[PDB]
């Protein structure tokens, strides 16, 4: 508990990492009926929800996609390489996706690697895309 406060979680940049994510920080407002992705899309990028929730409409039909804690995008250490889309991304309401490359992850990664060993620690993807 001593540790987890004192140390620097993913609450969002802090002093130090903050200036190049919020450089490569692409902040995106989703309202109630707004497509952020569809089928075909190519997905270069990791999409973060700041506060809401999102629905993914599948082939099928609507996957399942929470507000923030439904963290989920194109993870370098998954995926080596970016793919097109399998579904249709449709905000459920008033939110704020962040969408970063691979390459601005890496970067931040590399410059600050301390960072993501909290933030994949404590953060944890909750929705894959392209498998």
């Amino acid at each position: 508990r001593s540790l987890l406060q004192h140390c620097k979680p993913f609450r969002g940049a802090t002093k130090g990492c903050l200036r190049a994510l919020a450089m490569k920080f692409k902040t995106t407002h989703a309202p109630p009926g707004d497509t952020l992705v569809h089928a075909g899309d190519l997905l270069t990028a990791l999409y973060f929800i700041s506060r809401g929730s999102i629905e993914i409409l599948r082939g099928d039909v609507v996957v399942a996609i929470l507000g923030k804690n439904d963290i989920f995008g194109e993870p370098l250490n998954l995926y080596a390489r970016p793919g097109k889309s399998n579904g249709d991304v449709r905000a459920l309401t008033y939110c704020d996706l962040h969408k970063i490359h691979r390459d601005d992850l890496l970067e931040v990664l590399d410059m600050y690697p301390e960072f993501s060993d909290h933030f994949w620690s404590s953060l944890e993807i909750t929705f894959n895309l392209r498998d």
